């Protein structure tokens, strides 16, 4: 490495993490069942639960994470203090065990906790369950259906992708329901507003892009059918059309996302507590949708579709400081693995780096560090779509 | 007085405990009884294979698979059916970590392993089947025979259980355990275990792995535990309950001649299956039982006579001189440390396997290690086994 | 530690290390063992180079240093670049091994190049072999004079301590000549000016707190006579005397100093060639007592008398920001270990620290990184007594 | 299945190779002719111990005296004229080292270290004493039986001779020695060598000691060589040296008698002087012929066989059962790897020494190491040794 940069300062990271891979959940099991006629494969891991690939993949990433922030100095040599980090996940086991690989990662050997809510719910990740934040089904119904348009039209759009995952995943002559069935805006008695047929058409290749990444054998996968990263990527279209008409649609953004963006803004100013130096999120694939879209930022990395978020993938805030002025700036960006490097356990080193687009507006300006935008400004426009109604203020620091 | 060699490794048996687990639900029952109080809940079930413990048996596998590329032992690149059979024992943490050293030997590769369908291989779960099950009065007279004056043996520990009680026991409160004089004691279903000695060698071995796994200091011993050498002295403990356990050599004949028996099959030309490395993932108890068989033990850097850390193993080499011709067998221990399991560190060139090799009369230092005549020791080797114990097993599961 | 300061960002550091531990050298050899009457210990390492001892006590400080300047972020983590490090030493043995020792503990297992002249005299170090920093010695005896003052008052204040030197290092009941000699000013056929008595009685001090922090045997260093710390430090004072009167005498340190402060004020300012994180120079005692004596910064530390120029101590000066305003300060300090320490190889970790005194003039701040003091005031306060002259421009890279 | 045990060591006898030195004088003409060009001058005479090789003996010595204190063997704080004696070989290099091993190893302490006044020790240069001289003809025949087909050794080494040439010539250059067939050659003096490998394995060790050093890459192998393993490769040119000079019976018999002799007498009880740890410093050859008349050899991880790096040694531990009142005998050989010399690694429990331990049948694990029957070790250990060419010298020396 050159020595660290003294012009541009690094004074504080906000990140927000997928949890890693995972097998399939116990609901999407019951649904791709279902739609297929036939068993899937059973992982080693329980349904749901983060996997030993996927804590291994983690640590790969958490490892070079924490190398490359005691190189900019932000972190002291060494074990963290408190002062180094706080590190709040979702209560489900899959975050919190992503969570605990991050930091095994970033601090080989010292033991270093994280916080998590005694309950099942956190009001940052599980906002349907708590009523500033839940969303409306009659107000629901017609965003999807407004953003939706012809859904007719949108699977004959797609049909070389479905004909791509019927290749994989149907059984010769055998019935295989869900590719009959019409697609359709329907809600769950809980007011959950799903699209028949391409709803669990995505759950489908999220399990097969998961597999992939698991480095699963390939008669595992597919049934043999898959073995290229090319073909998880053929499958991707789908999933993006999916979050397209689900996290993506504007309202729900708006209802279930609006606290977690504005505690992560708030979490990048100065001044916030807790005063720490990174402050580690680590929730669900849903929570960074929706975080994304109110921000309406959008990437597209090699080998995935747009909007794709990748197992053990994050958004990332940061707070610059140019030290010939004291004057702040904003990065943020987006960063995953590709596909054959998860499945590789491939640590993200300077050869294999990671997968990153940055968010930029007119103003930011290209440094040695990333692309830095002035700070006031890029939290005025990251935080235009936030409902201030569905953004109560959290504690971040958890009573614990 | 060498002569001029052509070294080429032809095939290698491996026997690898799982990596890291919380404690077994029996284990938290005994210890959390044995203490008065509860223990650390992990994030991973108990008794499965945790992901820090995943993350550690792939930086194993992927430094062995690519120092047997460099060996010639495996081809290049992703591996064919004559390269590698890999067969678990059929619980969680044996097939977690039995996948997590082929994805770190083959990255990428899809490799695949095999186990039993029920919940008892015959190579493995050997109380499960008639020919390789102790009989309770043998079992028990064995036992005794060895404990001998438990009191004494409890009185010469007692430096190690002080510095036991310190790390675990609530001040100003009971801890029963440390309270009870050491005896044999028998189950109806067979089991021999020593009164105090086993739970406490539970609470040790929880208290390692623990270590071992990056917990937070708080929620190991109540911050009690902050070094390795803290946990490095509570081990003769563990090793004191092998002796009395596992280690008892009748205990060893009946449990686990089956699978040395079926090591030095496999590791002799003409094995069934032809693979150049076959790889066996299963317990602590069967190691152990297989280096008793085998006249064999060690004592590595921070661990206790004979330790038998998380995804450690007993490798068997079968070595040819190109030259000459002559076939000999490299017999060995190895282990990861207590810092470098903790701290996830690749058992690279700088921080290499800590390994112990066997060696007899007749056996040769070269390049490649203690070398050993292949008749000679295989024949040494197997010299314990009890043949009444040792049906022949298909090695290739059903699939 | 604590996370690495972000108000204050240190940018260059320009450190003049003195050797490490020597025996005697062959000059120093004839005039102690004329003085005493009698062989002194012949050492494993020959005289004048540096012990294997010396070496390690310098690593121990060069790795401390590493690691500090890495935790503060000026140094990028792993191995150096070009732009992290120019080593220039004084050609002889000592200092070229000792300036090796320095990048291999900061630098551990980097293979870390030094820089030396081609013959055997440095223009910033061999100052009386250059015609623009050569004394006169016809200038240097009325100097001397002036500040020696009255000499038979000077040796009857000390006469306490040269008791203690004389219970040393003389034989009972033998002849030892250097304690009958009055002392007087006297200059050599080249026109070095040195006091009878007292400059062979500061050679005798110098040797026996080498051998003290070399851990020779006690039967080696003073025949046993000395056996703690509190000895050493009790005879000093002779050595502080001496240097009052040669290297610390301002019209001396004027002509052969210059040349080198003027070098490390040049090279702590923006804009230095080379281009480089930390200018580090390795020469003489003799070469730091002339700097300090031009910068009026006077020390005492632990254990040892005014002034007192331990081996392997060094005189740094240090550029710092304030990240708040692009502000520039200057830290100026003298370290060293002390007496037992380096006889026992004490690593400088935080529980037994460098000795350190830091200089200060009105202005200067405390701040948690140390006393900083406003860059330019700073920089002319301490270059007020530079002889222009005797301050040729000197390429700090060696052609090479 | 082990007693009830209360382990006491009682008394070290350690043999150490110098710490890192430049090439010797005659080292540094035979291989500037042997590549046609200067090599590096380093900042330390020719031959002399370097202060990068004293840091690293230091560390090894620091380590050793806590070891050593902790098992009780040493007393706390500083020693008595009962807790050691050091005697090294009258060198710059060897006695330097001697000084850093007790720098380390008792921090400030003015441990005096001792050495013989004239240029011969007759337990080191035993060419310089009439009783362990070999004889020229015995010799040259000796080394002649051992070497055989000396074309089939060139040729079965000449992948690493290829390794060694592209380190060290100069492209569309002569480079003398690679071109030179290998014979035995015997000196008037009566020194046998081997044309060619014995140069070679003067660069190779070069190399090593280079690496060691922490000297700037392009001053190693002018760029050449950028990581251990690539001087890894180049080692089993000085073993095969090794095994035909030091290594043969005969010469080791004459020239290696005396010293394993004395350190057998100085591990037993009643030895003179009365001290819990005799060091001992010497050099490599000194330590080949005393491993070879053990039947001792060795391959430690980054090493080729029986290797002998900078600041390594020969330890034999008495050991005594405090219960049963039996002592045992632990011998092993103990060394840094490459990376950790050439960064000054203290070798601590994350980075403990590489060590392998001899055993004979008879010999036990347990919980301090691998323990041997004393009588029986002392008895095997010394079977090789050649009486006319032991005789008995007085340890402590004059001062
Ligand atoms: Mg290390
Ligand atoms: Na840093
Ligand atoms: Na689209
Ligand atoms: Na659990
Ligand atoms: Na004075
Ligand atoms: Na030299």
């Amino acid at each position: 490495s050159d020595p660290p940069p003294r012009d541009w300062q690094l004074e504080k990271v906000v990140e927000l993490s997928r949890h890693g891979i995972r097998p399939p959940t116990a609901g999407n099991r019951e649904a791709i069942e279902a739609a297929t006629g036939r068993p899937w494969t059973e992982w080693t891991t329980h349904d749901g639960e983060l996997t030993g690939h996927g804590y291994a993949a983690v640590v790969n990433k958490g490892r070079e994470e924490g190398q490359h922030y005691r190189q900019l100095g932000l972190l002291q040599a060494g074990c963290p203090t408190a002062e180094s980090i706080y590190v709040r996940a979702s209560p489900l086991q899959r975050t919190r065990a992503t969570a605990q690989a991050l930091v095994d990662g970033a601090f080989p050997g010292c033991g270093v906790a994280i916080h998590y809510a005694n309950g099942d719910a956190d009001p940052l990740f599980q906002t349907d369950k708590f009523a500033a934040t839940q969303t409306d089904p009659a107000r629901q119904l017609a965003a999807v259906k407004e953003k939706a348009g012809d859904l007719a039209q949108r699977r004959q759009a797609l049909a070389p992708t479905i004909q791509l995952l019927k290749q994989a995943v149907c059984q010769a002559d055998k019935p295989c329901p869900i590719f009959d069935t019409p697609w359709r805006v329907e809600q769950s008695k809980s007011g959950k507003t799903t699209i028949s047929g391409l709803s669990v058409m995505a759950n489908m290749v999220e399990t097969l892009r998961l597999g992939w990444s698991e480095n699963l054998p390939l008669s595992q996968l597919a049934w043999g059918k898959i073995a290229q990263a090319s073909q998880i990527t053929a499958l991707l279209p789908l999933l993006t059309e999916n979050y397209d008409l689900s996290n993506d649609v504007l309202y729900t953004a708006q209802k279930r996302g609006s606290v977690l963006l504005n505690a992560m803004l708030d979490g990048v100013k100065p001044e916030a507590s807790p005063n720490v130096r990174w402050l580690l999120l680590v929730a669900h694939d849903t929570n960074i949708a929706m975080v994304r879209t109110l921000m309406n930022f959008s990437w597209q990395l090699p080998g995935y579709s747009r909007g794709n978020i990748p197992p053990g993938s994050s958004l990332v805030l940061e707070r610059w400081r140019d030290a010939k002025s004291g004057e702040r700036y904003l990065r943020v960006y987006f960063q995953a693995q590709g596909l054959d490097d998860l499945r590789r356990l491939q640590t993200p080193d300077a050869q294999h780096p990671m997968l990153r687009q940055e968010w930029r507006q007119p103003g930011c300006r290209q440094t040695d560090v990333g692309t830095l935008c002035p700070f006031q400004a890029a939290i005025t426009a990251l935080g235009q779509r936030i409902d201030r109604p569905s953004a109560p203020a959290v504690a971040m620091v958890l009573p614990k």
